[PDB]
């Protein structure tokens, strides 16, 4: 087993002050721009937003979301029934406006286009800025204009595909679980993140447990497994996961399946590998060996 004080150290949160100033910096850049078709909202997502950052110097995940228009899953007839009209302002236009705003503020050398994000070197931390449009997921019987689930969506030009995320729901649901576990959920995420990273530093696979997938995996664990001590939490969580049916796990946003064939999803075999390494870490810590 792993000593409690070691697990408790692994549960510590990295500083967030520099990350908040990174967020405030991006927001100030966009506040200075003259927006032709709606001013986007700017919020954080990722570990800093969810209080699961294990360092204070990791990249800041920023969402820049246009809400004056929305993409959706409606058919043309359903859009008509709701009185929606086509926006002539596209995701591409909005992206170009966001990029111009950031470039005007930080300088061209500090703003560059990534695969899925605009990457910005601020005077604080690097920011990964997701430029997205509000997404409305309507139910299969589409009857009322207000009955939808809100996410966001963005285009990936190098892959000719659209991504739909639900970061606000990811945050809301993680906070709710943290409330209901008497605040053990987020420290437990960080404990496992630091345990994973400790193993990666010693030579374990780089993709042993990508942070987002690890949060989603732990989100599916019953609240009763979190609490008491970190030692009891480590074992109760891991022992439950070893016996669980992973196939029906949902992401923390409550909408998507965690495991599947799409590029946003994980695989059960990778999840099982993570559990094996945590098992070995636990049983391996206090044990002596010798050559056979
Ligand atoms: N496969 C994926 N599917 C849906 N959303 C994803 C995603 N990967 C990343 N994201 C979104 O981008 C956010 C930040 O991505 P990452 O930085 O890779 C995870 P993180 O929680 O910030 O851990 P970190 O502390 O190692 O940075 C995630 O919290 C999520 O909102
Ligand atoms: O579904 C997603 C995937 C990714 N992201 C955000 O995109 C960033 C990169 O996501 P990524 O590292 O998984 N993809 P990558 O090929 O490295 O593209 P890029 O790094 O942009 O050149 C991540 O750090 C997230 O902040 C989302 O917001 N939603
Ligand atoms: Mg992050």
């Amino acid at each position: 087993p792993v000593p409690e004080s070691q697990l408790e150290r692994w549960s510590h949160q990295g500083a967030t002050t520099t990350a908040k100033k990174t967020h405030e910096s991006i927001r100030a850049a966009l506040d200075r721009y003259k927006w032709p078709k709606g001013k986007p909202e700017v919020y954080l997502q990722g570990s800093y937003k969810n209080s699961t950052n294990i360092r204070g110097d990791s990249d800041v995940d920023v969402v820049v979301q246009l809400n004056s228009v929305f993409m959706n899953n409606l058919t043309a007839e359903q859009k008509r029934r709701f009185g929606f009209v086509k926006s002539d302002y596209t995701w591409n236009d909005f992206y170009s406006d966001v990029e111009r705003a950031l470039t005007d503020y930080y300088g061209a050398s500090k703003v560059r286009r990534g695969r899925k994000t605009l990457k910005v070197e601020t005077t604080y931390l690097p920011a990964d800025v997701v430029v997205c449009i509000q997404y409305r997921k309507y139910p299969p019987n589409r009857k009322s204009e207000d009955d939808y689930i809100e996410g966001m969506t963005f285009y990936v030009p190098s892959e000719d595909r659209w991504v739909v995320n639900y970061p606000k729901l990811h945050y809301e649901n993680g906070a709710a679980k943290n409330q209901q576990t008497n605040e053990w959920y987020k420290p437990t995420i960080r404990m496992f993140k630091n345990a994973r990273t400790y193993l990666i530093e010693q030579g374990a696979p780089q993709d042993l447990a990508p942070s987002y997938f690890l949060e989603c995996l732990l989100y599916n664990v019953p609240d009763s497994k979190f609490g008491g001590t970190f030692k009891d939490t480590f074992c109760s969580v891991i022992n439950w996961l070893k016996r669980a049916d992973l196939s029906k796990f949902r992401c923390q946003n409550g909408q998507d399946d965690l495991f599947g064939e799409f590029p946003e999803q994980w695989s059960e075999e990778k999840a099982r590998r993570f559990l094996r390494y945590m098992d070995d870490l636990w049983t391996g810590w206090g044990q002596g060996s010798h050559h056979h």
